[PDB]
């Protein structure tokens, strides 16, 4: 099931669609995985979140080349954190046109991240307008309020039994929330919620540390952030 590609981890969730993972150690808490997707869409590849360094990034790509061998149309990146964001000059030296919510990219200088080239903005309602986030093809873009990050966003992908809460939903089995230094405590279980509410047919959740759970990620997510109020 799960393809080691050099330091990375590739694994197949849908006929067009896989979780890539890379991994950054951090002093205090050892090799942590962080998850993105690639979909294939048609003749092209589309790409969600970034791995946590241009070397990881460019490795995707390789990866890409080798078992899709179809050009990344364009990618996005759910917030500004190194483990979405950090190999978006991989991103850009490959060609790759880049989407991220536009509170990301005014974020991402002061984060030490790269901005994105494209700005999302986003309806009263959290869904993406549809004009900052042209040839999406089955990837639906959701803002769902602030939580892990006040930028973070979230995605669905059409036609799949499949959505994407970044590092917004933790697993069904997790204890804590993990990194809470930019996050909003007061608005996180709300924002949980209304990911569950924008994708209500979707019952593989993926997320950015743990492996893809059940929808039950969903409500404890929800539960733990309630004790953050
Ligand atoms: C589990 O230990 C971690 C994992 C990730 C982070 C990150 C990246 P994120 O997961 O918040 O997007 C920022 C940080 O400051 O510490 C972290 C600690
Ligand atoms: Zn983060
Ligand atoms: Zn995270």
């Amino acid at each position: 099931g799960d393809q080691r590609f050099g330091d990375l981890v590739f694994r197949q969730l849908a006929p067009n669609v896989w979780q890539h993972t890379s991994y950054l150690d951090m002093p205090g808490f050892g090799a942590v995985a962080s998850n993105g997707l690639i979909v294939r869409d048609g003749g092209r590849v589309l790409v969600v979140d970034t791995a946590w360094t241009d070397d990881q990034t460019a490795q995707i790509l390789n990866w890409i080349k080798q078992e899709i061998n179809l050009p990344v149309a364009l990618a996005v990146v759910t917030h500004a954190h190194q483990d979405k964001m950090g190999g978006m000059d991989a991103l850009h030296a490959a060609g790759i046109a880049t989407y991220a919510n536009a509170l990301s990219n005014q974020l991402a200088p002061q984060e030490g991240m790269v901005a994105a080239q494209h700005s999302l903005t986003f309806a009263a309602n959290g869904w993406v307008e549809p004009a900052t986030a042209p040839n999406f093809g089955p990837l639906k873009v959701f803002y769902p309020g602030p939580g892990h990050t006040s930028d973070n966003i979230t995605v669905g992908i059409d036609g799949t039994d499949i959505a994407f809460g970044g590092c917004l939903i933790k697993d069904s089995k997790a204890k804590s929330l993990g990194n809470l230094g930019d996050a909003d405590t007061e608005h996180y279980a709300a924002s949980a919620r209304a990911f569950g509410a924008a994708f209500p047919k979707a019952s593989m959740i993926v997320m950015s540390h743990s492996a893809p759970d059940s929808r039950a990620a969903i409500t404890h997510t929800a539960r733990m952030a309630d004790k953050l109020r």
